[PDB]
C-alpha cells in the first residue's frame, strides 16, 4: 500500500545519480549539488492525493498530485514536465514527459528502507533511504 511509504527518509546511499542528471544534461552547479546534498525525503499521502517534499541545505523541492491524473511538474532542475504518478505492481511511478523526453523515478518500499530508482534511456540510479525516528 502506498501509506507504507509515509514518513521523513534519509538518503543512506546513491548510486548512479551523477550519470543519470548528465543523461538529463544538467550542468555542474547542480550537478554537484545534487550528488553532494544528503536530503530529506518527507512522503504524505490522503485519499488519492500525494505529496512528496525534498529538504536540504543545498535544496528544497515539493509537489502534490492526485494517483492517475496529469500535472505540471517544476523539477528541482528547472523542467516543466507532465508527470503522472500512479501506485501499480507495488510501487510509486512517477512518469515524466517533457520535449520528446521521458523518465521514470520508481520509489519502493524493500526491507525496511525506501529505495528510489530513476531510469531515462536505459541509464539508471539507485538511492536507498532509511526512515527517520
Ligand atoms: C537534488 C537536486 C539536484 C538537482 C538535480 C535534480 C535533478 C533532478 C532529479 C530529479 C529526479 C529526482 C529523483 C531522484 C530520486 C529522489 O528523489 O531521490
Amino acid at each position: 500500500t502506498v501509506q507504507q511509504l509515509e514518513g521523513r527518509w534519509r538518503l543512506v546511499d546513491s548510486k548512479g545519480f551523477d550519470e543519470y542528471m548528465k543523461e538529463l544534461g544538467v550542468g555542474i552547479a547542480l550537478r554537484k549539488m545534487g550528488a553532494m546534498a544528503k536530503p530529506d525525503c518527507i512522503i504524505t499521502c490522503d485519499g488519492k492525493n500525494l505529496t512528496i517534499k525534498t529538504e536540504s541545505t543545498l535544496k528544497t523541492t515539493q509537489f502534490s498530485c492526485t494517483l492517475g491524473e496529469k500535472f505540471e511538474e517544476t523539477t528541482a532542475d528547472g523542467r516543466k514536465t507532465q508527470t503522472v504518478c500512479n501506485f501499480t505492481d507495488g510501487a510509486l511511478v512517477q512518469h515524466q514527459e517533457w520535449d520528446g523526453k521521458e523518465s521514470t523515478i520508481t520509489r519502493k518500499l524493500k526491507d525496511g528502507k525506501l529505495v528510489v530508482e530513476c531510469v531515462m534511456n536505459n541509464v539508471t540510479c539507485t538511492r536507498i533511504y532509511e526512515k527517520v525516528e
